[PDB]
């Protein structure tokens, strides 16, 4: 069967949507309203994905796979030839899976208390004032490169490109942020970048 | 030169530390006080890892590797014949990777605020009630079959294992938990296990 990507407009599921591109995969989207927890066809998610979160990606075996971080190297293994991260057993691999980490635990989640209607003003600074540490500090190793994982666009880029947007629309203070958002305004211009976020009508 | 492994004792290094020893490869550790950070030889620690943070390993070349979930891989990686973890290109590693994620993002970030004095009660009590269904999810895994990724012991139970661990010192509620409790007292009585531990003095 075709792969099918569940998303949420602007959410994490953006990623692995711009590498799906990026790859020149064939694959659909479908919709999901993460509150009700329904898709735009009608269908119950959480018969889909039990932890009812998006991404998650049907793959052509009818099986499910979940965890971003899973289906962007998934994706870009699966095209060898768009070197869209680097193959597997070699140092740069490794180099690439800490940097994914690093986006999903002290980026993506460092978000989660900001999303939460029930935080309180005050805690919402304190977890401000972290990610401001963590974006400066990739900030610094933009410096050195064009993408974040050296000079070629990678699947770790469509992820970082993603929660940063997050900061720019959450008014984020970051106090180094000269390259990142040089390298934003880049990535932004790509064509694969500019269709996924389009296909979500934003 | 011998790889080098930076700890704090009980902290999520120890996943790593248990790796270490279950792959049977040659290796030394320090131990970081992560409030000064300065290591037992009075070492500057931010010199070593700019992230401030256990565990982070020293490759033989001298390299630096941090984030947990690419120490584990790349450790594993080294030992096939030890089958801690599927081997690259197979579904079974995508499915690896999906729980060292969910390990990571979910389980490990989400004691981040409880750890914190500075998160608020009401927060804290959010951030349990979540783990509480994370902790019980996970148990309903652990309840068909003997591991967390099926009937072998892999790197995610070295990570599954050391927060699991938080989880008790921290008086925890967990729903179901009567899978997760019989595993914990099975993954502990693994001499590598024990060998860890009994190194870093608990
Ligand atoms: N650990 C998951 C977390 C993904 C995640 O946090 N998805 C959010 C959107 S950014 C979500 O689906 N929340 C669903 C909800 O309302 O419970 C991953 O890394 O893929
Ligand atoms: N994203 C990192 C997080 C590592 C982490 O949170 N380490 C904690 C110990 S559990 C730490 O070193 N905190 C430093 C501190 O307390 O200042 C990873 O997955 O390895
Ligand atoms: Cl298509």
């Amino acid at each position: 069967v075709m792969m099918k990507l569940f998303y949420k407009p602007g959410a994490c599921s953006l990623s692995p949507h711009i590498v799906l591109r990026e790859a020149g995969l064939d694959f659909s989207i479908e919709r999901v309203d993460l509150v009700t927890k329904k898709t735009e066809t009608g269908a119950d998610y959480l018969s889909i994905n039990p932890k009812g979160q998006v991404p998650a990606l049907v793959l052509d075996d009818g099986s499910l796979l979940t965890e971003g971080v899973a289906i962007v190297q998934y994706l870009a293994d699966k095209v060898p030839d768009r070197h869209l991260i680097a193959p597997s057993g070699t140092l740069s691999r490794y180099h690439a899976i800490e940097w994914l980490n690093f986006i999903a635990t002290e980026l993506h989640k460092g978000f989660s208390p900001l999303f939460n209607p029930n935080t309180p003003d005050e805690y919402k600074t304190i977890v401000r004032e972290r990610l401001d540490k963590q974006f400066s500090y990739v900030d610094s190793v933009l410096a050195e490169h064009d993408y974040l994982l050296g000079k070629k666009f990678s699947v770790a880029d469509a992820y970082l490109f993603t929660v940063s947007r997050w900061a720019n629309a959450l008014n984020l203070q970051i106090k180094e942020r000269s390259h990142l958002d040089q390298y934003m305004a880049r990535v932004a211009e790509r064509p694969a970048v500019k269709a996924a976020l389009a296909a979500e009508d934003i």
